[PDB]
């Protein structure tokens, strides 16, 4: 099977290259509009009662637009609000705004429209010393997705009113700016990664041919994955994320599944072998790893379907159609790029801009021995500093999206913090009761007054009239809104934003008034709804992830200890990751340092760090232990197999997380927080692997198992050659 291919990619090789070369560039122009049709939905639980909550109540009241933008109009020279020669020169000035983009914006209300008014709330829109006031600018637009366009496209102009200084807050001015990071780091990643890629890639193999062919089968993959996922969005939407995902971890895997097959390639030719025998070789080792690596990544990364979100539907779909063709890649154009050119690889060398790798085969060499001659000496020592660092994850706490996942000193996130400092009272974020009758029948303003009794019931709802008789005002409704005569939502804050997950559940429990039925929505409710449908599944996850990538590497492998050791060992660092983070970024050490400001994690962020962590760690096991396995199948003792496999890779190894360090490394100063929290999580992990867990835990361990590392029962290594991988 993959001795089959491993000739068959040499018969037709000039095939092989020319039509996967051609897909990859095909896909990839196909690809670059890719950008234009991408979502930012998917954080809320689309099957909740929020949801339904939040979408009922658009029908029957209006989406509110009021919160789309808010600028905050200041007057120069220290001159007050009243001046009429200013407020006839920016009301002019908003005026042509609006009349300039018509079809982006509906128009602007403000205090400045009707400077003598009467009505309170009109009023509160201009603060006690006066020097201070600021307008609603509703914008058009179905979705939150055209009302983001459509915000961008006046942003300019309208930045420009009051002769430069308005601050622009509110939903669009953050969203635009949140989603603004992602040009920014993958420019990052342009600029100051892809450079450092390449002196890492040409730091292991010594050519130009064979440090740029990794690059190219990196370089196929970004563009034959963002071909794929430009054809997912005909059909089900893809996430903003879902972008960056693949510039960071598939850009830094494709180039490892190359620098396996390259190298492997480079060593059977400097064995004796021919071109042909090499790329017939190549493919059932080093292919056949790379193949078994990609499956488990796959493994790990499908568990994330079982979640509702749609921000990670979309990201599991990047992550696998940049995996499973990074090995395609590799086992294709690779495979047939190397038979091309056979020994040329090491043609141009240095100067087209053996020594040293013995000396480092020797190094490794020296170090398992001392490590397998006093194993528990390191293997204890290491278990407890790891359980010691999963300490600080009791200490999670849950939170939504807001405008702290910018840097504390961030333009948008001071107008925004400044409006809230200026005019308090307008922000609210209350919870919802969107009682409905099936009756079809208009709801009794008694009814009201009794399902609004039940509610006054729960202490620790905002009572700012001082009057609970003035508490659950009903929700204002905008003319885009057909109010049935069923549906009647009432709504008031909350004291504590802490207390959400306990008072949504009270809210819940007040039996409705007969005949209808309440729906317990708002932004409280959508996020604490999200982070329960996590934690009812995570269980479930974490079952089919750990029993399919043991599988997984049982077939990779030939024993059954191993991928057992593997899980146990992979579970540890798991753990000491995700402590570390929670500990650098809830308890925020080390915040003043990376420009962030300590805060709750994201809930859907933790489902997705585990399933990326756990499947990058396995991966790695796989890379180190199959030489070890590889070793063992040529007739070699168990502490002779150790210390063969971990010394012929202890230069890929370390040349693979360096290149994807790298990258994920020009992620970890990214405005977005949240980003910042994920390439920590593949550094903290990634350098957890490639160094205390390969260097010390699995030979320690490997040599205290000794001859059982490689034992399986008799009929599971019937099944796993029956499959053709044996």
């Amino acid at each position: 099977m993959f001795a089959w291919w491993g000739r068959t990619v040499y018969q037709f090789r000039y095939i092989v290259i020319g039509v996967m070369v051609a897909l990859c560039l095909g896909g990839g122009v196909y690809g670059i509009s890719l950008g234009n049709h991408v979502t930012q939905s998917g954080f809320y639980d689309e099957g909740s009662q929020s949801v339904a909550a939040s979408l009922i109540g658009d029908e029957v009241y209006g989406r509110d637009r009021t919160s789309h933008v808010v600028a905050i109009l200041t007057p120069p020279d220290d001159k007050k609000v009243t001046d009429k020669a200013w407020q006839k020169k920016v009301t002019e000035e908003l005026d042509q705004v609006v009349k300039d983009h018509e079809d982006q914006i509906v128009g602007w209300v403000g205090w400045l429209k009707a400077p003598d008014t009467t009505d309170p709330t009109v009023s509160a829109m201009k603060t006690q010393d006066l020097r201070h006031t600021f307008i609603s600018i509703p914008l058009q637009g179905d979705d939150d997705d055209e009302i983001l366009k459509n915000y961008q496209v006046v942003e300019p102009e309208l930045q420009q009113v009051n002769g430069g200084d308005i601050r622009l807050a509110g939903l669009n001015p953050l969203a635009s700016e949140l989603t603004g990071t992602i040009g920014e780091d993958q420019k990052r990643a342009e600029v100051a990664a892809i450079p450092l890629v390449a002196v890492v890639l040409f730091f292991v193999f010594g050519t130009v041919i064979a440090a740029a062919l990794p690059a190219i089968i990196g370089g196929l993959a970004i563009a034959g994955a963002l071909g794929i996922m430009r054809l997912v969005a005909e059909f089900t939407p893809v996430h903003f994320f879902a972008q960056p995902v693949v510039t960071l971890i598939g850009l830094g895997i494709a180039i490892d599944y190359g620098l396996f097959i390259v190298s492997r390639f480079r060593e059977e030719i400097a064995e004796g072998y021919d071109t042909e025998a090499a790329v017939r070789r190549t493919v059932m080792t080093s292919g056949r790893t790379v193949v078994f690596s990609a499956v488990i990544i796959v493994a790990s990364s499908v568990p994330l379907l079982l979640f509702p979100q749609g921000f990670l539907k979309s990201i599991t779909y990047a992550i696998i159609a940049s995996v499973m063709l990074a090995a395609i890649l590799s086992i294709t154009v690779l495979a047939a790029a190397l038979a091309i050119l056979g020994p040329r690889v090491d043609a141009l060398g240095v100067t087209t801009l053996k020594t040293r790798e013995e000396v480092e085969r020797g190094f490794w060499g020296r170090l398992v021995n001392v490590v397998m001659k006093r194993p528990i000496a390191f293997a204890a020592p290491i278990l407890v500093v790891m359980v010691l660092l999963i300490i600080p994850l009791g200490q999670l706490s849950l939170g939504g999206i807001s405008e702290k996942y910018l840097p504390p000193d961030n333009a948008v996130r001071q107008s925004q913090e400044q409006f809230d400092k200026l005019f308090p009272g307008f922000r609210t974020e209350p919870l919802t009761l969107v009682m409905k009758r099936e009756d079809g029948e208009p709801i009794t303003d008694a009814q009201i007054a009794d399902m609004r009794a039940k509610a006054l019931t729960v202490s620790g709802f905002t009572d700012p009239d001082n009057d609970p008789e003035k508490m659950w005002k009903e929700r204002p409704a905008n003319d885009s809104g057909s109010k049935d005569p069923s549906v009647r939502v009432i709504q008031n804050g909350l004291e504590n934003r802490n207390d959400a997950a306990k008072k949504i559940d009270e809210l819940r429990a007040l039996q409705p008034p007969h005949g209808i039925e309440v729906f317990v929505g708002g932004t409280p409710a959508l996020e604490q709804d999200s982070i329960h449908s996590l934690f009812d599944k995570l269980p479930l996850m974490a079952l089919i992830l750990i029993v399919t990538t043991t599988v997984l590497m049982f077939l990779a492998f030939g024993s059954v200890v191993l991928p057992i050791k593997a899980a146990l060992m992979s579970a540890l660092t798991l753990g000491s990751t995700m402590g570390i983070l929670t500990w650098m970024f809830v308890d925020g050490h080390g915040s003043g340092l990376m420009n962030y400001t300590p805060q709750p994690l994201m809930a859907p962020m933790i489902g997705l760090i585990i399933a990326v962590i756990w499947g990058l760690s396995t991966d790695y096991e796989v890379f180190l232990v199959s030489r070890m396995v590889e070793a063992r199948e040529r007739g070699m003792s168990t502490a002779e197999a150790i210390r063969i496999g971990t010394a012929t890779t202890g230069r890929l190894i370390t040349g693979a997380a360096l290149i994807l360090a790298v990258v994920a490394g020009a992620f970890v100063f990214s405005d977005l927080v949240m980003m910042k929290y994920l390439a920590f999580g593949l550094l903290i992990a990634l350098l957890l692997d490639a160094t205390i867990i390969r260097m010390f835990l699995v030979p320690a361990v490997m040599k205290l198992l000794g001859d059982d590392c490689w034992w399986a029962p008799r009929w599971m290594k019937r099944v796993q050659e029956k499959l053709g991988l044996g």
